């Protein structure tokens, strides 16, 4: 059992199962119009800005002298910028519609977006008392699940971007390329964990992908319940 | 000291923090009847970053319907009442003229504004603090949170009831009825403070209880500071209630 080969293999095993979820088969289906495949886009509003705060305030610790924490801090500086990309594509896709303040509040805190809204909350609770090397396991599992989601979402996104000649930033290949280079993974490959640390790392990987699966399930149920609320992008 | 005396100190510490919390300048502003009540409730939209997070805190973080600990069952009952008040907030939001029409992204940018950081993360910090606590320690979190909340809504009810009387409208969040519900407890349930009064704490429990009380009131103080800075930065965005 060399080093953290078992933990990294567990992440790869969870990733292959996560990739086969029915919501991703729907998003990758080029026989369906990309505007209908991005019906789930407004659901990300309950996550994208919570993810910003997760990287700003929960992962990050600008006062610590730990070298592993400083590498985490640099990693969070990049991920904390992507919320503006979400709001950019929100307007481009025609989902930045006008509404009452309370209607926006009821949408974000809707019971149908519970798992989406509480994903970053659960991650922060899990990672509050972890040592920096254990925080990296949380981040690495989170980055792996996110790359799966945006590798699929970029397919209808780039189709709309090309057809409308607009520059998309969130559901786009440029977002995927930044996430692909997400070094934390090099430290994990060279880190030896104790028996207690390895058991905790397995729990981390299981919880992250279980919570991510719950979020994807909410995305699929939203598409079924809002099958007519397709994206409405404009051409340039 | 004695286990009953170590707990007595914690409950006295909550009262000591409450007396200091009551003297914050934001509360002197809200209680000043020489200032228009519409201007004293300028801070009301700031509560949008808290009220619905507080609902989820009571729904999912405090509550645990699978445990057989009777203290946990009393916590669950207590959270069922507090988890209903978010609808009162949205009720008064519309009455005060703060439920304005806007872009979806503009509502998102408001809730996650950096000027509402401490307001938005208060329930988050409470949930992180209360995740691994035993039920009796969770009651200390709840009791401190309820004490700080009562201070805030005792003050907010003064301009709220003035507007309710002048406009003949039924307010539910910034109203005396909200304060009375928080002061009273559910029928047939045992008071949380009474259970705490009869609880003997260990030396380790007293150390955690002091940290809990200090953190809850410090985070509440940070939220109030954001409310005061918001009023100064948005002095013209007064409430606009309508009459009957
Ligand atoms: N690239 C994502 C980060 C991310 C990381 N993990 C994610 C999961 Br699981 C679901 C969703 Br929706 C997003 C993510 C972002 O910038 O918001
Ligand atoms: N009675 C409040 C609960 C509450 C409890 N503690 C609070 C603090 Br500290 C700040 C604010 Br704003 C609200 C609260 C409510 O129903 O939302
Ligand atoms: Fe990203
Ligand atoms: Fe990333
Ligand atoms: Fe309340
Ligand atoms: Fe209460
Ligand atoms: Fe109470």
């Amino acid at each position: 059992s060399h080093m953290m080969k078992a933990i990294l293999q567990l992440i790869l095993e969870k990733r292959q199962e996560f990739e086969k979820l029915p919501c991703f088969e729907f998003v990758r289906d080029e026989t369906i119009s990309p505007e209908e495949r991005l019906i789930l886009y407004p659901c990300i509003a309950a996550f994208a800005l919570n993810f910003r705060d997760l990287n700003r305030y929960d992962y990050r610790d600008d006062n610590s002298s730990d070298y592993y924490q400083k590498i985490i801090n640099i990693h969070t500086q990049e991920d904390a910028k992507h919320w503006e990309w979400f709001l950019n594509d929100l307007e481009l896709l025609g989902f930045d519609k006008t509404m009452r303040f309370s209607e926006a509040l009821r949408f974000v805190w809707s019971d149908d977006l519970l798992h989406t809204r509480r994903l970053c909350h659960n991650i922060a609770v899990l990672s509050h008392d972890l040592e920096p090397v254990m925080k990296m396991v949380v981040i690495e599992a989170m980055e792996t699940a996110g790359l799966v989601i945006f590798h699929a979402l970029a397919k209808p996104g780039e189709s709309i971007a090309k057809a409308t000649r607009r520059k998309y930033l969130y559901v786009a290949d440029s977002h995927v390329e930044v996430e692909t280079g997400h070094n934390i993974i090099t430290i994990l490959e060279q880190t030896q964990l104790s028996s207690e640390q390895e058991e905790k790392a397995k729990e981390i990987v299981n919880k992250v992908f279980q919570w991510s699966t719950n979020l994807i399930g909410e995305f699929e149920r939203y598409v079924k319940a809002h099958r007519s609320e397709k994206a409405q992008p404009t051409a340039a």
